[PDB]
């Protein structure tokens, strides 16, 4: 059967007016509540509080959060005992048109340049 076409994003290229796994929820590939999704700290990808995890329905109080694969893949060894900040969320990013476009262009370029690195990987783009 035929494939979809339209104005294309640069990490999923499906449609800029539609939700994706990297534009919206990485776990359902959609958007419904843009005020109940978490962001990784390595990928900055969205994750519904009710798609990403079965137990809790609310965002943690801690200083950093990465996707459940990244958090299992030894990126940090332990939970934090000091509240330096709270984790990143769409209720913060998606609730601002600049934080939206910054996470969608600025972050997408951060990872997409690393996927085809022109120099050593410690290039400090952020
Ligand atoms: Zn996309
Ligand atoms: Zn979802
Ligand atoms: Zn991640």
């Amino acid at each position: 059967g035929p494939l979809g076409s339209g104005p294309s994003c640069r990490f999923c290229k499906d449609d800029e007016n539609k939700p994706c796994r990297k534009c919206a929820c990485h776990v359902c590939g959609g958007r419904e509540a843009p005020e109940k999704q978490l962001l990784c700290d390595e990928c900055d990808m969205a994750f519904h509080l009710y798609c990403l995890k079965p137990p809790l329905t609310s965002v943690p109080p801690e200083p950093e959060w990465y996707c459940p694969s990244c958090r299992t893949d030894s990126r940090r060894e332990v939970q934090s005992a000091f509240p330096k900040r709270r984790v990143r969320t769409l209720l913060s990013v998606l609730k601002d048109p600049i934080a939206k476009m910054r996470r969608l262009v600025r972050i997408e370029q951060r990872q997409k340049r690393l996927e085809g690195n022109e120099f050593e990987r410690d290039s400090e783009p952020f």
